């Protein structure tokens, strides 16, 4: 088997190799890419998102949220408060004013120290899920406004014709600003791409052990536990790489800087932070791969975790089962 230890793979495709989304994606997993659940590419010097980022002061955050710790540095929640609108102009002032900046730092190293030591006792404002695109309409490779859609790929896999639609989201971030520990919804594949900024850190657990990690946390926070089955699906929960490594949970780290895509697979639980400002642009999407993955995906049936509308027909076509007592959570 390729990739035993579950390493993060890091690949440089070819100009030629970068025409075909769905082949090079395989090609990755042909060399064992998935077994970490996260990979990184490194698109080809030929290849440009867009011509420039000039014109992007002007996009509105219609809520911006505030992230608002609890708990211990390297075991605590987050809730999102939300703010008022700010256009990213005026985010990009309010990440770098003195309240919000990136502290000065020796390396990624002393940085990561800082975001876990000091996280807790700050509350950083991050823009996400904002649906658009940042891609030159004429970006013709890699283009996560162009990709085949999920639904798409039901149809070609199982026969089956559903509605929704699957579209990019927008993510600026600020120092500090955090994902918390989960997998897709639906354990979808995710393709990122860091458009401008400053980096991402991310962690990431191997699929083959997303267990371990699902077992720590009912230790680590009994109540959402008691509430939630799969309050994972909650988007709220962080642990260090340090609380990680004392309770033997497998998983890796790399840091994501701009240029450059990340692709997360089915069931690779991931969380980490941003360096400073910054701007991605993220999307879902399946192979044949994940269809198995979907089928056996956790759900959340407490209400909390709220999701797209293009999800109900997922659970309703692949775990039938499932679909009343989820519903009855999503209304
Ligand atoms: O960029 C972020 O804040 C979060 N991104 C992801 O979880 C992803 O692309 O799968
Ligand atoms: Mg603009
Ligand atoms: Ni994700
Ligand atoms: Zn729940």
């Amino acid at each position: 088997a390729q990739n035993p230890n579950c390493n993060i793979m890091i690949f440089h495709p070819t100009k030629e190799e970068f025409n075909d989304f769905d082949k090079y994606i395989a090609y990755m997993e042909s060399q064992g890419a998935h077994r970490a659940g996260l990979a990184k590419i490194i698109p080809p010097k030929e290849w440009k998102a867009r011509e420039t980022y000039d014109n992007i002061s002007e996009i509105l955050i219609a809520t911006p949220l505030q992230q608002v710790a609890s708990g211990r540095a390297g075991v605590f929640t987050q809730y999102h408060k939300k703010k008022k609108a700010m256009t990213v102009g005026e985010y990009r002032h309010l990440a770098n004013s003195k309240k919000y900046q990136t502290p000065p730092h020796q390396n990624f190293e002393d940085l990561e120290r800082k975001y876990w030591k000091n996280r807790i006792y700050n509350s950083p404002i991050y823009g996400a899920d904002i649906s658009g695109s940042l891609f030159d309409e004429n970006t013709k490779q890699w283009n996560l406004g162009h990709l085949g859609t999920i639904q798409d790929l039901l149809e070609k896999e199982c026969g089956v014709v559903i509605e929704g639609v699957n579209t990019p989201y927008l993510y600026f971030g600020m120092w500090k600003t955090t994902f918390a520990w989960h997998t897709e919804d639906m354990d979808l594949y995710s393709i990122n791409y860091l458009h401008l900024g400053e980096p991402k850190t991310w962690y990431v657990v191997p699929p083959e052990h997303g267990q371990r990690l699902e077992r720590l946390a009912r230790e680590l926070f009994p109540g959402s536990s008691r509430g939630c089955g799969a309050f994972l699906r909650h988007k709220v929960a962080l642990i260090s790489p340090t609380v990680l490594k004392e309770n033997g949970i497998p998983f890796n780290r790399i840091t994501q800087e701009a240029g450059e895509f990340m692709v997360t697979f089915p069931y690779g639980y991931h969380a980490g932070f941003n360096h400073g400002f910054n701007c991605a642009e993220a999307i879902n999407f399946a192979t044949p791969r994940w269809i198995d993955y979907g089928k056996m995906a956790s759900q959340c049936s407490c209400g909390e975790a709220r999701v797209t509308f293009s999800m109900d027909a997922f659970v309703r076509i692949l775990q039938p089962e499932r679909y009343d007592l989820w519903k009855r959570g999503q209304d």
